[PDB]
């Protein structure tokens, strides 16, 4: 349960702009998110697909989350060990980008978008933790 606490703790710092935790089994479904931003719009299908098992026009295609667009710099989301995923929102000419971390505990993803200019391996660090947290309680 009180899966906000997560969130609070998570945006407490400042650094960041959306968090997200995510049930990603039969049926998936945020648990709970940032009022307003982009990651408590992320609908059943994206989900397929980051747990899906295609994983490879990740690299040289992409994928979206709330509708948002992004490039993948890294997947260790499935490997054993890592369990995250590192994400580049994909911006106009000229628009900033923002650094996301997608990490996979036993019943949800963790996610989390960076302000601008806040270091990816920050970002990471971050839900890494927090995932291993969740992994404790057995989520």
């Amino acid at each position: 349960a009180g899966w906000n606490a997560y969130i609070d703790n998570l945006m407490a710092d400042g650094t960041c702009q959306d968090a997200a935790i995510v049930g990603y089994k039969d049926s998936p479904s945020v648990w709970a998110a940032v009022p307003g931003k982009t990651f408590v719009n992320i609908t059943p299908a994206e989900v397929g697909v980051l747990v899906g098992k295609d994983r490879s026009s990740f690299y040289v295609n992409g994928l979206t989350l709330g509708g948002q667009k992004c490039s993948v710099i890294r997947d260790s989301l499935l490997q054993d060990g890592e369990f995250s995923m590192d994400l580049r929102t994909k911006s106009t000419g000229g628009a900033p980008t923002f650094n996301v971390t997608v990490t996979k505990t036993d019943k949800t993803l963790v996610l989390l978008m960076g302000k601008e200019g806040v270091h990816g391996g920050l970002i990471n660090k971050k839900c890494y933790e927090m995932a291993s947290h969740l992994r404790r309680s057995q989520y």
